[PDB]
């Protein structure tokens, strides 16, 4: 379920995307807004109420977008650590369903990345693979 090439893959197109996430990530974050209304509604509190239409440039976008890197970076440099994923994702996951997040608008999350990792050489059936197996650990958590 987790080919050595796939994973390859996604090393590889994640260190694409990393150095220029500067002004990816909250590319990425706005294509995840606007595919779902309802994961933009969990950041209410960070963007102090403000409309979708005025966050991507805002200082906390930045931040959030730091933030989102460091826990894929520790992801994609363990793919052959099953049990170094699930510790970081058992973490992940207790933060998120403390905020009343669901299992589902994670993976909306996973697969609207797996899409736009297509910009930076990423096989987006790779990144498919890649969040299937995070969302195994993931998924009993929430
Ligand atoms: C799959 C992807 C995701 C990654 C890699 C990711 C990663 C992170 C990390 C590392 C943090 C900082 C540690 C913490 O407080 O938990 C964070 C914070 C947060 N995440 Fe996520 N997250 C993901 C998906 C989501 C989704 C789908 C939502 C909303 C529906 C969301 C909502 C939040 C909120 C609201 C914060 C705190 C923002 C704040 O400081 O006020 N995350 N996430
Ligand atoms: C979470 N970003």
């Amino acid at each position: 379920s987790l080919s050595a090439a796939q994973k390859d893959n996604v090393k590889s197109s994640w260190a694409k995307a990393s150095a220029a996430w500067g002004t990816a990530g909250p590319e990425f974050f706005m294509a995840l807004f606007d595919a779902h209304d309802d994961v933009f509604a969990k950041f209410s509190g960070l963007f102090s109420g403000a409309a979708k239409g005025t966050v991507k440039n805002t200082p906390e976008m930045a931040a959030q977008a730091q933030s989102f890197k460091g826990l894929v970076s520790n992801w994609v440099d363990n793919l052959d650590n099953a049990g170094a994923l699930e510790g970081q994702c058992k973490t992940f996951a207790a933060n998120h369903k403390a905020r009343g997040i669901s299992a589902g608008q994670l993976e909306a999350a996973f697969k609207v990345l797996a899409g736009f990792m297509k910009s930076y050489g990423g096989d987006e059936g790779a990144w498919t693979a890649v969040a299937g197996a995070l969302m195994g650990m993931i998924r009993p958590d929430m």
